[PDB]
């Protein structure tokens, strides 16, 4: 089937004793056994029928073996790096969420774990930087918040040659845009806080494995560690995933008329868009991108104060978080980005006036003049 | 205020806006911002008002400074441990929840952590543990399945003379009838998924400090790791507790009255059971606990076979999970406790003929009518 | 089984596919037929495992053959009076809920109904209300809110004997208290959003039918009418009834005492309970009613100001509704019953001064020590 | 703002307190009062947060003034008829929703209101039909399962004239098609079961009234029969509501390609589509509404079997309901419409062997290559 009929009936969609069009929510912790071992369902935290649904959408989209649905984006990435041990070295874009980056020097290093961050648009700087006890490669593409796009295929095959895990997080493109395991990656992850839930109302992560030897070593830590997607919240996120193409195609298109207006602004100095032409990764992008994302982020001219300009916006939201229905603006070092701190933010490019810009779903119009009340108010129009 | 009362009017109960007499269930992901920084919340992950309920609601009966909400007590537990780092060693029971085993085998000795199990039970032998590299010792009391109790007290202030860590897991207990942060606990958790939800139908993990540096060091990981318990799910928990001291009357009532009647039957040759007064362990158990808990583990003559015998009930629920109010009764040796290998399972107590029953609410007389069921399907009435 | 047991295991309390020990819920519409007119559920309106879970257990608990759950109180009343055509006639209890009176006066009266209030506790003067078109008998007992009780077994012997439909608004007392298809009566309804829910946190209404064949009658204007019961607030409901017994409990054990209290203070002229022994309703309580509820109303000194009263409670909330777990306070005149005209109000023993105490779990003493800040804000303790 | 704007941020759509980017779910049945009379919200049947928030949104939608959320449609449909009083007449098409029908035959007869059936697409019957007891006319466009089109405007013009109360049934248009207010009419109404949900996972109605005169009578009739849409739904109604326009384009794009794939099939005798243009409705429908609807129904040659064709698909669900994202499929006469005896339905133009297709928002090629499957089971590909 196509991928807009997947949305709707893939994966587990329907109750197959009832034909209810909905999974039903099982809110139940235990279940009966009429004798030891042969129920298909035991215990809530290691499987139940809402979980499991959801998990094999997301397994059906990403075109994997095998999902997995965690309580949040953090959580699937805190279990996902439980495959590791102690005097383990993995190599990680230098470009991550806020929050990957707390995980790896507050937690992560803690456990002996050792993590070289690298530009994994150059991958000589990734091939130079494999050492014999490395064990994965970990990278965001596009990454939160400088969009930058790395050649998914070509890493996979530089991490096949060398016996590593590839681990692409797919968060800000989401399977409509991006489906990793096709290009050779191990592992897939979202936070689907974001495009994948799409309606600003649910936490949750999700983890695509490839093999199913890969599954079951992922399925062992979900049940150890226990940070699953409760009941209700993987009700929730399948229900808002079978609109990811409907919502995905307005999120592109509004954001190419928003980078096109950006552009036409002399109050915009720079702007990252996997879109542009002049960017370097223009070409990487539309081969493996299906679209450009709906994220931008740009800077004002160096008088122009950005807290000024996000405060006077009225349709698009002040807020962290991305991927909803509605517009979402951000300033990633005060805000999404304040956990990595300001020497390192400013080495690897986030400027302390980066703006952040999640492109909704709300009418174009009424988003180009709410973005001007925004220039107008820095005197920029 | 006294305890019951504390159950329905604790923590937060309320919504001070509208006057709501429940907590409203905050579904959003995210917090338009005003002013960056100035909001109460910003992200659900790292807070929202339906979490911060209940969260306020368990560190009140557990009196205590700040309460952390968890997608599961396996989760609570994953949590706590990131406290510590490779090379810290960790002393535990020797009799815990089976996951909680698998958690410290499969997961934590590959961060570099070590442990040691002790019968904490045995002061002497707990003070014989304490290496110049430990950091903690973690126990629950009573212990599941065996039901061993620990002079809790004493475990605090032999912590507290080599600066470690104490945790008890207050899952078995509760609140209702065990506050380990009165005798000098460090921090306390819970499975929320038995007594406190109560219901049988939520997954979750409670932890509670009494200081707040220990607070501050529990929630920065909590919302690193991500852990959460989800909003929802949070809001059911905080409906269920409400209900503790009178689910808990009940529970107790039953259990005494299962204790008296398994010791009137020739084909129980062993009872585990707090309330024992043959057991040793009575004295402190009647010293430190508000009731003897409603879990009863016992044996069968050697003939007898306990899988025939959990078949043969008809009100009593062959299930995992306890704390519930329909009882459940389980084999810990084929089912939460098949985690530990046997050889390592007998060797501390648990034979593989053990059966675990969690005295539920219903009628006592509904409740022995249907274990003598089981007694007749054995010969053994 | 008993009732206890019964609150737990019976109607559905069990998912029969999987073991799961909750009801789960089914938010599905629409049900997928493979042929037409086999399945089971066809449209949730219609039907659903969700809700027809708890509209068996109500049906268990009330003895009687069949249940209907819909979306509120007054939307089971108003079906149950769809019953009715234009010139029909019913003899109504002359204290009814604000709400059933405003039912009947704005418009079932326009539909061609019409009514005659009756004082229920004199059985001449019901037979005299009967005329030849009356066709039911609708009544509460105890009346809300000066807790009148009426003789049920006569009041149905006087309906049989003349083709009536007897009706018993069961709210006050709930299947705990009182079980009125034992004693006669054909239909029983209830305002599940309170006892029965018990958490002040779901809006109900359930009937109960004896015959099949009025079984029949009312789902078939249920479904017609379609005023249902939601499935998340159907499951809700039922979780709620579960601890049905021990909540009861709790609140007649606490009403008792604040019913000795307030006679013991000269404040209060006044006492409406129907365990007051100088109640003339006092033996018929005793022989229809297991415990005397836990509502109670009284009239203060007529200095004394009932808002001054209500308004200095701290334990005790001021708001409408009853039957939660925590206490709830109210001025009928003022609130619940300003629906009915103030001269019809006090010609039927409603004072603008009354008070209405709905007595929840909290510690007694909490409770007896919150009523004394309430008389010593009107200089009265 | 625009109507994709409107969806996104119209009526409420934020916590004000929090700036919680989705309303809170109040779950709260009553509200403490510090003050009688002073709250904004005092019981939940009457009004709270939550369902006050879906009730602003379907009232910006529609251009109306006060928005009504009900338990279902049937139950928005009753209440709105309760404004009638016996000896009342109303006009109806003939075209309606079987539970319409049996509503008006099986309950509004019973109190004294009478009916006329007739062709709305005839304004001379129309007007034929008005006596001086007429109320009101009542009719849904598109109709049940026919699609026929009335003139809105003409209808309400006709009313206005005659002091009659308009009332339109939008559920197959839905507000991002055809706003009926807009035209003149008083009254608007939905199932929300249908596009407004659009997930086949809720039941609800709504109402819309244009002055704020009516609006206080829907209000006062809606708390007195209190149908209420609860909360839980209520939230998911208004998270479906915020795709509604990305839903409905794709809606209406694959059903103007399953027509012209219908019209090319010899084996369909008769289509029913209101942007056929040999319709006579077809000119009516471009004038009055945003495109044709996604509601297809037709019959086959008079040999075939339509069980067999829709029991051969494997996409499309045979099941009730509409407006779903999956295609539902049903045979009217065997199961909506059931409910209308036979030899009335063919009166009025619904054959046995009618055929009626709701089309969702899969992939088309999957929808055509699905009907393929079902001509081949019948020989007529
Ligand atoms: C690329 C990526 N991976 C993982 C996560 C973490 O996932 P949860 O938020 O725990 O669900 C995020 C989160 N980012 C949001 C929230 O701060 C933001 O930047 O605004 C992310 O952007
Ligand atoms: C003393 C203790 N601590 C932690 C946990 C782990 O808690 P979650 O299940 O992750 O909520 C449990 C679980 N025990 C149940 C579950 O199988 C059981 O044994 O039947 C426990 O008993
Ligand atoms: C004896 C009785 N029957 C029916 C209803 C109507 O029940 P819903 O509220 O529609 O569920 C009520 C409600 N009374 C509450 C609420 O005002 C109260 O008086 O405080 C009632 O007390
Ligand atoms: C034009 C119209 N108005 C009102 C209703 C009644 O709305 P609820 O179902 O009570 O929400 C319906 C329902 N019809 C659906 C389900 O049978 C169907 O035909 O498949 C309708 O189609």
């Amino acid at each position: 089937m196509k991928f807009e009929t997947q949305l709707i009936h893939g994966g587990i969609s329907e109750d197959a004793t009832t034909g209810a069009t909905s999974v039903p929510i099982y809110m139940a912790s235990t279940f009966r056994q009429t004798k030891i071992g042969q129920n298909q369902y035991e215990y809530s935290r290691t499987g139940n029928p809402t979980r499991a649904a959801v998990e094999a959408l997301i397994a059906t989209l990403e075109h994997g073996s095998a999902g997995f649905a965690f309580a949040s984006g953090s959580a699937a990435i805190n279990t996902v790096f439980s495959l590791f041990s102690a005097g383990d070295h993995i190599i990680v874009g230098n470009d991550v969420y806020g929050g990957t980056f707390r995980l790896i020097d507050a937690v992560l290093k803690h456990f002996g774990m050792t993590f070289t961050a690298v530009d994994t648009r150059d991958l000589a700087a990734v091939e130079a930087a494999i050492t014999p006890t490395t064990k994965a490669i970990y990278l965001e593409t596009p990454t939160n918040p400088l969009l930058h796009i790395t050649d998914i295929a070509a890493i996979a095959k530089l991490a096949q040659a060398h016996d590593l895990l590839s681990i692409i997080d797919n968060t800000f493109a989401s399977p409509y845009v991006q489906k990793p395991l096709d290009l050779g990656v191990d592992i897939v992850l979202h936070s689907a806080s974001a495009y994948l839930g799409g309606h600003s109302d649910v936490i949750g992560g999700l983890v695509v494995t490839k093999t199913p030897a890969l599954g079951e070593k992922i399925g062992y830590l979900q049940n150890a560690i226990g940070s699953i997607l409760a009941p209700q919240e993987s009700w929730l996120l399948q229900r808002g995933m079978k609109t990811l193409a409907l919502r995905m195609q307005a999120h592109l298109n509004n954001a190419a008329k928003i980078f096109t207006y950006l552009k036409s602004h002399p109050a915009v100095t720079k702007i990252y868009y996997p879109g542009d032409p002049d960017n370097p990764d223009f070409s990487i992008a539309k081969q493996q991108m299906n679209g450009f994302g709906a994220m931008i982020s740009f800077e004002l001219q160096p008088g122009m104060n950005p807290q000024t300009f996000v405060e006077h916006l009225q349709v698009i939201t002040l807020a962290e978080s991305l991927g909803a229905l509605e517009s979402l603006i951000e300033i990633p070092a005060l805000m999404t980005h304040g956990a990595i701190p300001r020497t390192i933010r400013l080495q690897n490019g986030i400027k302390d006036e980066l703006i952040r810009l999640s492109v909704g779903v709300e009418a174009s119009d009424d988003l180009l003049a709410d973005l001007e009340r925004g220039f107008a108010s820095i005197q920029a129009d």
